[PDB]
């Protein structure tokens, strides 16, 4: 009887987030998952990848005049998972299309001509399978690269290859 | 009451567009210019270029489902500027936002290491000198890169440091 | 490209349609699906919505002389879907810019003032996901108030408000 | 805050249904469909139906005491389906043997001397297909009329010849 069931996370206070101001809603159980770079640098220690996601939500929010950061989730290379507006919050990473209906996962970093760690890779797994096990996203959800749904090079070529292979992986 | 011949703009059948299925319109004149690039191949013949616009029409509408390509206008290596969505349909290129309040133009070609040679720098300042002269764009027009309004790179490094030094260009 | 059948309709015989002389087809996928009202009585039994079907078709039919009931497939407030033109037929309900690149599905009835049931708003919704299905619409379709793209009141305040919040509402 | 599900299905509440407290669980994807008729009185109307679901459910809790009505689904002959202990409630409908492994779906009324109308028949084919498209019915799936299933007049006379002659109807 385990009920709790998935996944390590970075809070979002871990990471010294600000609080958010986005209050509209995604419908659980979510059928599209998203991945996307960062398109900006890596990291690969945990002080360097809260560092990094402060940054990340500092350009969406500072600059762009965001709610929040982007993302549902980021994910780092020190094999950690940062929150962002997470599961049951409308993200701003794919358009007026995509962000309604989909949870959007940000690898930390740029994967043009760079894989990321093996670590990263699990850990990005590992969420969807904890987002199947709360029933945040459908059974039989489906992934898509950024590039997939939106004019970009985003999640990079080395990345797209690899989330290519991926079990829930639709084009 | 004056009309002039500003355009040198080579027309969508010439560059032999697919017909666009976008009605959305735009109010004149427009307040916003938003740059972009296209992060992709750079073409510097008016034939490569014709072929250019076709691909990124082609991932546009083909890939990604779209009524057109999503830019507004176009600019080559070659100097000449390639009809899009045109000045009084609305682009899909920066966002909800922006989109409907701007004019989207995307020079082909990724900008990150290269500078656009100077004379698709004339096209773009003569294109939107063009706009005001119709009275497509506010005399006052405001330029923003692509990444001042949508987390992305482009208009790309170098490209972007040129367009802060604009006129119109506007924090 | 897919044999599986999708949705419940009413057909043609049996609601004793006139049989129709309409050939000028659509082409598939449909981008547009544009929502109407008939603005005429309104009918909640299998029995009342087959015989106000076939008087907006005789309307149209002897009154408009046009080829069939102008619209594509009529919605009623028996919860059932009445197929007018069909999936693969140009109907005319939207004037000559949007007719021949839309599905026009109307509620029979007039909703200036009245909701249509619950179940009305089902069987439409349902009706456009087996368009889908079928690959007469495309998985990116729009939906559109008669009045977005007309001068009209159709399809009525307060169905109207209803749309807006569909999935797929592009004003 | 999602778009609807397949098969128009009225819900629960919509037809004024006493809360259910059954808890049993069916495993999809399920493989038997098990067709009955209620041998209860008929209706033509979605008052009418609505009604009628009430009052078979009435008898089932408040009279045989169980935990909700004992069919999966209704079919009522004003062409809409009646959402009754739905895809992932265990019913009683058939017996110990079939209730675990099948879906029960019944058309309300007597079918002895009478056959339920086209769109009764259409909304039960759509929905066995809604099913399979939500994974609750396998694709591959066999439909039993009561009677193999258990020593019973039901699905009526008439009612039985039809479904025979469905694809998915096994000896």
């Amino acid at each position: 009887e385990d009920p709790p069931a998935c996944g390590s996370i970075v809070p979002r206070r871990e990471w010294r987030a600000l609080a958010s101001e986005c209050r509209e809603r995604l419908t659980r159980p979510v059928r599209y998952v998203v991945v996307s770079h960062t398109a900006g640098s890596h990291c690969d220690t945990p002080a360097s990848c809260a560092q990094q996601a402060q940054n990340v939500q500092s350009y969406h929010v500072r600059n762009l005049g965001w709610c929040d950061v982007g993302y549902n989730f980021l994910i780092g290379e020190d094999g950690l998972v940062y929150e962002g507006r997470g599961w049951n919050i409308k993200g701003a990473h794919a358009g007026p299309t995509w962000n309604p209906i989909s949870i959007g996962i940000s690898f930390m970093g740029n994967y043009m001509n760079r894989v990321p760690p093996p670590r990263a890779l699990r850990a990005a797994q590992n969420l969807l399978a904890c987002g199947v096990a709360l029933g945040a996203l459908r059974s039989n959800y489906e992934v898509k690269g950024h590039r997939d749904v939106q004019p970009t090079l985003s999640p990079g070529d080395r990345l797209y290859e690899i989330i290519q292979t991926w079990s829930h992986y639709r084009a």
